[PDB]
């Protein structure tokens, strides 16, 4: 029951408060529980925002020489959870 | 006060699928909002590898390797320079 906002003010306005919300819970799972964590955001107007726990570089890195399966999913899994 | 002795050990797993299941429902909840393209990429304290895109992964990083640099980049250091404000 999560639309698009249209209204390009409320869109902005909501943007800035849960990107900066995944940043700050990213910050804490990453202390809390000691992982390594990356974060790329493009926003509606293709402007990048990132968060790295460590370094982007660093986190990258170690994404593509990871040699073990990934555990991967996207909106359609997400969405899907969430239903339950 | 050393931040990572603050968990208990015990709820280390419940705790950690509990925060990154909550990263990505928010994600996905601001991908839709917003209209954005998002990546996530988690290693836990156990090196696995968790991850979320919301359109798929090699999307997202192909974008980021075409474009220059960040409008906003930040790490565990400024965040947590920003909370103390």
């Amino acid at each position: 029951q999560i639309s698009r906002i249209l209204d390009q003010r409320n869109r902005q306005v909501t943007f800035t408060k849960r990107k900066f919300g995944l940043m700050k819970k990213a910050y804490e799972l990453s202390v809390l529980c000691d992982c390594e964590i990356a974060l790329i955001i493009f926003n509606s107007a293709n402007r990048l925002f990132q968060y790295a726990s460590t370094d982007m570089d660093r986190v990258l890195l170690k994404y593509t020489e990871y040699s073990e399966p990934h555990e991967s999913r996207t909106n359609t899994d997400i969405l899907e959870t969430l239903k339950r």
